[PDB]
């Protein structure tokens, strides 16, 4: 499995820093076993796309569950293929949770993304009283199943573990926790799927990754690479691209 | 007050149907006496801006409340001016209702944009049981007054009253039924701004205006333009832009 480390900028950026990324992004050094997106805002995809070298995918931070219509403010995957990108975030837990997009509509955004072409990064993660409550594991377990029925495409799929308590609060998941639950879920492909999607399907670790912690991480038998918000708008996010 | 007309695109287009609408407002003719924005999708305002000529505004169909953050999928008024566009719609009928933003939220994000240098057009109006039950007004006067502590400057603001049940439904508002509440909105102005303000403040009209019925709406006293959705398609939005 291709090491993997997408660095979601969220609602981060205009032109000047945008340059500013791209251009400690080019110096790097990149390693060049890494596959590397990097997720802008729905504003700049076309911008990015343009200035970004062509080795590094560029992602929509959402979009919508059809082509085109009646919806003020979304954006469909038509767009973002028009826009030169390849890559959406789907389900992150800021749309889940600031702005309550439910299981059921996050799996039919992944499935017309899927069908539109498009590379998807599906995020599921447990908050902190399911941790709490010992029900990590069937909390993630029933966000994969409400994925499940509209992955039309394993091949076009990489998975984002994101614990929510783990997200901006520094309070990164221990490479013990987070590799148990990328075990599980891998299992969880064996069992639902079949075994070759659960050998060859990245599973990646996100909340709060930084240089600091990313190879301690990565080390981990099950953990494929990381989602990376923060640490991603500064340069250290090339020690994170390189944390093998 | 001058003529103001808005087309909101919605979820619509791509690089080459963009082409085609700024091909055909370009051919016009245009009133000079028009103020025009179009609003489009969030991937596209950097390149509408580009290739639409500049006596045409430029908006955005959405943004959130603050300049930057952790809110994957959403852009700021400072991205939309750095996007070269001066425009945004906000709290249209498709964020209130399919996505479920709250009249707060939507006050919110008016006074950010406002705070940010954009020009806004906050969107009000009524559903389809509130008119029936003969409560109108008092719905259209609770959404004014959701906004009006954020309203930090009435110069930049455009009103667009929208009946929710003529969006798309091609069941527009009669000329009677939209004056009425344009009057009344107006009037309100009066009471908890001022007669300067009243009188200044354009407030348009929206729910399915096409060529054929945008010569009678236009004929009103208080009704200052309009915001169109469908018709913005079409080169038939160029006789709209001309209605009055």
């Amino acid at each position: 499995r291709k090491f993997f480390v997408g660095g979601n900028w969220k609602m981060n950026g205009d032109k000047a820093a945008i340059d500013g990324i791209i251009s400690f992004m080019k110096t790097g050094p990149l390693s060049p076993n890494t596959e590397v997106v990097v997720g802008c805002p729905q504003c700049y995809l076309m911008y990015t796309r343009e200035h970004m070298p062509a080795n590094i995918g560029i992602a929509a931070q959402n979009c919508y569950k059809v082509a085109k219509g009646a919806f003020t403010g979304e954006i469909s995957p038509a767009m973002v293929k028009d826009c030169g990108c390849e890559w959406v975030i789907l389900g992150h837990s800021e749309r889940r949770n600031v702005f309550g997009e439910p299981d059921q509509l996050i799996s039919e955004k992944v499935g017309h993304a899927l069908e539109a072409g498009l590379k998807v990064i599906p995020c599921i993660g447990e908050k902190l009283e399911d941790r709490e409550g010992n029900r990590t594991q069937e909390v993630v377990f029933a966000q994969m199943k409400a994925l499940l029925p509209n992955i039309s495409d394993w091949s076009r799929v990489v998975l984002a573990y994101e614990p929510v308590w783990a997200i901006g609060t520094g309070k990164t998941a221990s490479p013990e926790q987070a590799q148990e639950v990328h075990a599980d879920l891998r299992q969880w492909l064996r069992d639902n799927v079949n075994a070759e999607v659960a050998e060859s399907t990245r599973i990646i670790y996100g909340g709060s990754v930084s240089a600091g912690n990313c190879q301690e991480l990565a080390k981990k038998g099950d953990i494929d690479g990381f989602l990376v918000g923060g640490a991603a708008l500064k340069p250290d996010f090339v020690q994170i691209i390189n944390a093998r």
